């Protein structure tokens, strides 16, 4: 039973230790004087936030205008060549490429924009392996499409760095220049690609009715459970659905009861509802359709207000529901596509009738295999209103982000339909002009937009970002490839085969603005203002998740936004802290001075300067080191010695200042008693570790803007203690020790600049030795921001260093959150890969529970009562630093091993989507839309 004055005097002894050891060993107060002394070699220039945003909006506008324009050239030529064709029937005269293996076998160049072998002299062709022998529908369309060869080749010379041009086509071919070898079974139908089903129709309020009566059971039900799952893959993220069965009565076997958004997530609820359909009852078709036309009302919701589709997966029946379409379809504004599946011997008579009265189109499905071809030809009917406005339907329609099939990265496509002009201005009988040919696509990699958005003048905390009218993400730096979505991934191994590659999931990567950052009632008000807003900034105190999900910091974010002045399929946001409005412009003028700076950077001097490491960056002719930063550093010296424009000027100025911490403050100390290894990480990407012997175990990412502790120490105005991983793979441990950090504030003529982070990596053993000799002059735990053990007595805990305290003594920690200090948050990360459960690596949703300090008052006294043992806590925060000191009495007396508070990530389901739809997230759909011309002429279907 200790006493509070004696404890607080003893905490203030450990406070004055770790602070004074930090100020002496790190050259923090010495390095400011280095930055103060050289008042020259600067002109500190502002960022201005705004002026950055309007300039970077004009380049993202011109990039989508430069490539977009090319689309018009491919659409104008493709149609021109299509008029003069004359339909050859025999083919004894053609020579294309067939990229899956007369034909061509050309030369290949290893090229680096494509990261792959390209040709530049031919287009390649992908004919899906369901189709082909020479069948003169395919073979004739290789004829006129060969003309687009000159115009594909034209646009590389007009503007380089174009990625894949592509003409998709309604018969399934793809010509794409540059020609390249296509990447056991290759499924890949181009007509079901999100970039085709997007610019091939207008958005869609679908409603799927599924006959679940007693007559569908058997084969013809199993084809409906497959075909709805193959139907819903043809929906973009502007399209809405619902799935409704009918039988005796009617019901929306989905758990939604109205129309939903057809996200990645909301389509998964439907694929578990459809796969648990039972089959029993009596068909009636009158309680069914009258439930279908009510759902396509409900204006209450927030539908898209466009092509209304009722799709029908019945088997058969003798019921023309004539009393219903006269009730609801007098104005003929609901297209009804009807499918009739399986090999039932029923009456297909009425089902053909329902679709040819209601501008529909009857389809038929014999078996599995016809499912992929039939449920995509339903978009040729929806293109019928678009072709009748061919002067003004050629807008450009950009697709929201998805992974390329050729292995390029995240790419965004621009699409434009190509329509059949073969009589026009002469007009003509005009027989089948009411169908499109295909869609021209032009890719942009998001790296090419990131080339436009420089992330190296703003503090590593600052970053650009961009939101598309459905409230999803182009440039938030928390995206990364790998698909996202859905929940706990159950795979049984008791069902698979020694066979097929388990297909590649054409799903797009749609991250929500509320699920990249932390959800807050201000950032909602930002997004709903940013999604259509004209201009606005807001400065506020938020929770900022740290880059590795250990920690939560609290800082001031001043961010602003503006729309793209051209297209409206994006709007940008430059994000800046309050201490990053001013940056350092390098300005070096003597040419001897920067020559001496280059001397320092050579690897010959690591005994004198130490282990210097130089972050991978951009210039003319270099690469990305695969951990061989030594190879990058030698290549970088070859850049200087050939030189004997601002990144090259900054790093040379940065090395010259981090030199004078070594040769003037660390060379005069020479292996201090304590510490373990001094380190300096700056922006400019020069991280130096002084001794170089155990500094080879510096296991951190040398790119400083991706670096996990550099960003944290800029926010806090004091010492930050990081706690290392436990086991981690390897020796970061006792062998490594724990770290200290403090950013470096600079006082130029009334301004605030924080360029550098200076740190110490504390020896674990020597700081044990003070900690126990101070106690002779009881169960003590040093515990940081986040519940991680830094050190402790009792020596069963020192085998744990860095493990979260909830897996040590949870009864303290479940208590300690319940009395404030420390609170938490729980966010979701949609892209974390984990292992599949029970019934190798794939994507899943993980929870992330991150603990952090709440109030002030660094004195928390209180008593814990579990039962029949009680014990007394004295929780004391150390001042001017990031630490809690806890005095807990006697593990010893009887335990309470109830459970564990567990950090790290746990595989979980998402939020409840049945409740998430109720009050959904504000959004705005496009404005065009095309439906119901007077002409049309519906006399096909059949
Ligand atoms: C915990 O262990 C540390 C060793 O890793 C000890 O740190 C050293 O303590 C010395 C005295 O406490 C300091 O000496 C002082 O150094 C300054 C500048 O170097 C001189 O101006 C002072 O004259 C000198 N003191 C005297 C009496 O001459 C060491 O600088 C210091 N090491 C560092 C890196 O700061 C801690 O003392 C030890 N904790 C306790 C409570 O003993
Ligand atoms: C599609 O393929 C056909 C052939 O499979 C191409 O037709 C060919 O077109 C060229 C020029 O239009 C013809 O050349 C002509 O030759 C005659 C003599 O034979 C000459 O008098 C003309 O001055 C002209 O040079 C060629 O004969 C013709 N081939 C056939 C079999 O008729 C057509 O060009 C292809 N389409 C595209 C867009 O490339
Ligand atoms: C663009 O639309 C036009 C319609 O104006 C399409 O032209 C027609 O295409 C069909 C293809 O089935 C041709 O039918 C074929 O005619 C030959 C006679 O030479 C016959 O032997 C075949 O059995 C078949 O019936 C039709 O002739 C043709 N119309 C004309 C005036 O030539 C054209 O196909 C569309 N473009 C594309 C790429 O689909
Ligand atoms: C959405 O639809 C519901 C129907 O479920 C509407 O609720 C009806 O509102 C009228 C108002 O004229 C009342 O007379 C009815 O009694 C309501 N129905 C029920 C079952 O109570 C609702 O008004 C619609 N609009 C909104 C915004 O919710
Ligand atoms: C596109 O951006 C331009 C400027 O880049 C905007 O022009 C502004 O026009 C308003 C009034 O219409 C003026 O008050 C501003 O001074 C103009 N801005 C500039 C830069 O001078 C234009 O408004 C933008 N387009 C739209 C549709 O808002
Ligand atoms: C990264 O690249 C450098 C090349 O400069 C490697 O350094 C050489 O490594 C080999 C094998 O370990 C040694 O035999 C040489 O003596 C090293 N120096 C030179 C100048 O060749 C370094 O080992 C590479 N790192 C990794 C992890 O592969
Ligand atoms: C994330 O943590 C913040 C910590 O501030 C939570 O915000 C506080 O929540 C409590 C209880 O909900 C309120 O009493 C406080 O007034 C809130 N403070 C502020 C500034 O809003 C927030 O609720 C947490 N969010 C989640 C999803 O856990
Ligand atoms: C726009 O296109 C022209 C045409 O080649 C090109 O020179 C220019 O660099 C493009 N703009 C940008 C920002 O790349
Ligand atoms: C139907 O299947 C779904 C998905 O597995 C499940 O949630 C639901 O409980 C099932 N219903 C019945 C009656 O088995
Ligand atoms: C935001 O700025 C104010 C004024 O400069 C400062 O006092 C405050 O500490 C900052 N907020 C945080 C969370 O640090
Ligand atoms: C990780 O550390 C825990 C200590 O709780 C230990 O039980 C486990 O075996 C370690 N794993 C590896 C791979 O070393
Ligand atoms: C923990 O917090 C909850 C929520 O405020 C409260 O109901 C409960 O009483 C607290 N626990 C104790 C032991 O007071
Ligand atoms: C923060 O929590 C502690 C818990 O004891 C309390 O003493 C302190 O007053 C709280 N601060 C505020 C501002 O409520
Ligand atoms: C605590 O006391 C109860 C009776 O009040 C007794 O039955 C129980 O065994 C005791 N448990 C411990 C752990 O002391
Ligand atoms: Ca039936």
């Amino acid at each position: 039973f200790p006493s509070a004055v004696t404890i607080k005097s003893w905490v203030d002894k450990m406070q004055e230790d770790l602070v004074t050891l930090a100020k002496t060993a790190s050259g923090v107060h010495q390095l400011v004087d280095i930055y103060e002394k050289y008042q020259d070699l600067y002109t500190v220039e502002p960022n201005n936030a705004r002026q950055l945003v309007e300039i970077a909006a004009r380049d993202i506008e011109k990039l989508l205008s430069n490539r977009s324009k090319a689309l018009v050239r491919l659409a104008l030529e493709a149609e021109k060549v299509q008029a003069a064709h004359q339909w050859r029937e025999d083919f004894a005269s053609v020579v294309y490429y067939n990229a899956k293996d007369q034909r061509i076998k050309p030369v290949f160049i290893d090229d680096a924009n494509f990261r792959r072998q390209v040709s530049y002299q031919h287009a390649a062709v992908h004919i899906p392996t369901d189709i082909y022998e020479g069948s003169t529908i395919v073979l004739n369309e290789l004829n006129w499409t060969s003309a687009l060869d000159d115009v594909f080749k034209k646009n590389r010379e007009e503007d380089p760095s174009l990625l894949w041009q592509v003409f998709g086509s309604a018969t399934g071919l793809a010509r794409y220049y540059p020609a390249s070898p296509w990447v056991k079974i290759d499924l890949y139908d181009v007509r079901r690609r999100p970039w085709y089903i997007q610019g091939a129709a207008s958005p869609k309020d679908m409603l799927i009715l599924v006959d679940v009566s007693g007559s569908v059971s058997g084969l013809t039900l199993k084809l409906i459970r497959t075909s709805v799952s193959e139907m819903l893959e043809t929906l973009s993220d502007d399209d809405f659905v619902n799935v409704a069965s009918f039988n005796s009565n009617a019901q929306d076997v989905s758990c939604f009861q109205h129309l939903v958004q057809a996200n990645v997530r909301n389509k998964k609820v439907l694929k578990d509802a459809v796969n648990n359909i039972t089959a029993k009852g009596i068909t009636d078709y009158k309680k069914g359709f009258s439930f279908a036309f009510e759902q396509l009302l409900n204006y209450n919701v927030s539908r898209a207000n466009c092509n209304k589709i009722i799709m029908l997966f019945t088997d058969g029946g003798e019921e023309r529901a004539q009393e219903i379409f006269a009730k609801y379809n007098k104005d003929k504004k609901v297209r009804v596509f009807t499918f009739s599946v399986g090999q039932h011997n029923y009456d297909r008579g009425p089902i053909q009738w329902m679709a040819c009265e209601n501008k529909g189109y009857y389809y038929e499905i014999p078996s599995i295999g016809a499912i992929r071809i039939n449920t995509q030809e339903y978009l040729d009917v929806l293109g019928r209103p678009m072709v009748l406005a061919g002067d003004k339907a050629k807008q450009v329609q950009w697709t929201n982000v998805y992974l390329d099939a050729l292995e390029l990265g995240l790419v965004i496509t621009g699409t434009l339909p190509v329509f059949n002009i073969t009589g026009q201005f002469e007009n003509k009988t005009n027989l089948k002009n009411q169908l499109i040919l295909g869609v021209m696509g032009v890719d942009v990699s998001l790296e090419d937009i990131k080339r436009l958005t420089p992330r190296f003048t703003l503090c590593p905390n600052g970053y650009y970002f961009a939101i598309d009218p459905n409230g999803y993400v182009l440039l938030h730096p928390n995206l990364q490839p790998k698909p996202i979505g859905v929940g706990i991934p159950t795979i049984n191994l008791r069902k698979r085969r020694p066979n097929v590659q388990n297909p590649k999931s054409q799903e797009p990567v749609t991250l929500d603005f509320l699920d990249a950052e932390l959800e807050n009632d201000i950032k909602v008000e930002i997004r709903n203002k940013m999604i259509d807003g004209e201009s606005g900034e807001k400065t506020f105190r938020t929770l900022v998740k740290s880059q590795d999900e250990r920690y939560i910091d609290k800082g001031n974010r001043t961010y602003t936004w503006t729309p793209v002045n051209g297209t409206d399929y994006s709007s940008l946001a430059l994000v800046l802290p309050t201490y990053s409005f001013y940056y350092i412009k390098a300005k070096i003028e003597e040419t001897i001075t920067q020559a001496r700076y280059s001397e320092t950077l050579k690897p010959d001097n690591f005994e004198e300067s130490g282990y210097t490491f130089l972050a991978p960056r951009d210039y003319c002719s270099d690469l990305k080191p695969s951990d061989n930063n030594t190879e990058f550093l030698l290549n970088f010296n070859e850049f200087i010695d050939r030189k004997t424009t601002d990144l090259i000027n900054r790093v040379l100025l940065d090395a010259g200042f981090t030199n004078e911490l070594v040769q003037n403050y660390w060379s005069k100390q020479k292996n201090i008693k304590g510490v373990k290894a001094r380190f300096v990480v700056t922006d400019g990407g020069i991280t130096r570790v002084y001794p170089k012997e155990a500094g080879e175990n510096w296991q951190e990412n040398p790119e400083t803007y991706e670096d996990s502790f550099y960003k944290r120490s800029l926010d806090n105005d004091n010492y930050v203690f990081t706690a290392p991983y436990f086991n981690k793979s390897g020796p970061g441990a006792y062998e490594s020790g724990i770290m200290v950090s403090k950013a470096v504030e600079i006082y130029i003529q009334g301004k605030l600049l924080k360029p550098a982070v200076v740190g110490i990596k504390i020896d674990v053993n020597s700081w044990i030795e003070n900690f126990t000799k101070t106690s002779i002059r009881m169960d003590c735990v040093i515990l940081d921001d986040g519940g991680f053990l830094l050190m402790a007595n009792h020596d069963d805990y020192t085998n744990q260093i860095g493990r979260f305290f909830g897996e040590i003594d949870p009864s303290l920690m479940r208590h300690l959150v319940n009395i404030s200090v420390y609170a938490f948050n729980k966010s979701y990360d949609y892209q974390s890969v984990c292992e599949p459960g029970a019934a190798s690596k794939q994507s899943c949703i993980t929870e992330q529970t991150q603990y952090f300090f709440d109030n002030d008052s660094k004195s928390f006294s209180g008593v814990l009562d579990c039962g029949n043992c009680s014990r007394i806590f004295h929780v004391e925060k150390l001042m001017n630093t990031n630490l809690i000191f806890i005095m807990v009495e006697s593990k010893g007396t009887c335990p309470c091993d109830t459970r564990l508070l567990i950090q790290a990530e746990q595989t979980s389901d998402g939020p409840d989507p049945c409740d998430m739809v109720k009050q959904p997230r504000y959004r705005k759909g496009p404005d065009v839309c095309f439906d119901n011309n007077v002409l049309e002429d519906y006399t096909d279907c059949x």
